């Protein structure tokens, strides 16, 4: 009964600066770690997120006993009393999120915590606005987060043919695709791990 429901959820539940930071990360491959008592809890969370992801850019350690870096997992699961090593908590490259009982989910608070830095990419900004409304219904922002992310992926596969070969024909190619911006940029180099 304490779980994530949807991406909407987890927006309401954290908050919208703390969901668009976490969501950032999660697009760009940074690490996102999760530290709870919860195991469950914690179970949905990466269930939720990781629809925001091409399948292949999933690697996920759901309830370590041990901080794991990242090439280890993108998606980490944390013991309350495991600790996690300055560099990451000082990291721009990982999102921790930390829950703790309070004084849906009433009964738990969240802190969502990154190093310190933006306006993209495309697809976040297409995302959030879409969980944003509340006057969209469950399966209208299901298939059009489907959609989404393969249109994303196949911009993926285009710059992928394309650089199978000047260079500044890149940025215009990607321009055409609007995805010339630099956190586009950013994106598609990593969802391009999620390819062969």
């Amino acid at each position: 009964l304490p779980v994530f429901k949807s991406l909407r959820h987890m927006r309401q539940v954290l908050g919208a600066p703390s969901f668009r930071m976490l969501a950032w990360h999660v697009l760009m491959g940074n690490q996102v770690i999760w530290k709870s008592r919860d195991v469950d809890l914690v179970q949905s969370a990466f269930e939720v997120l990781r629809t925001m992801l091409p399948v292949g850019c999933v690697r996920i350690i759901p309830y370590s006993s041990q901080y794991e870096e990242a090439y280890r997992c993108n998606f980490l699961g944390l013991s309350p009393h495991v600790q996690i090593p300055p560099h990451v908590l000082s990291s721009e490259f990982a999102v921790i999120v930390e829950v703790h009982a309070a004084a849906s989910l009433s009964k738990y608070e969240f802190v969502v915590t990154s190093g310190s830095p933006r306006v993209g990419p495309t697809i976040l900004n297409k995302i959030e606005a879409a969980l944003t409304n509340q006057n969209l219904s469950v399966d209208v922002v299901d298939q059009a987060l489907v959609a989404l992310k393969e249109e994303w992926m196949n911009k993926v596969k285009v710059l992928f043919k394309f650089t199978k070969v000047p260079k500044e024909d890149t940025q215009k190619l990607l321009s055409i695709l609007g995805a010339s911006e630099e956190d586009n940029v950013k994106l598609l180099k990593f969802w391009m791990t999620g390819l062969s």
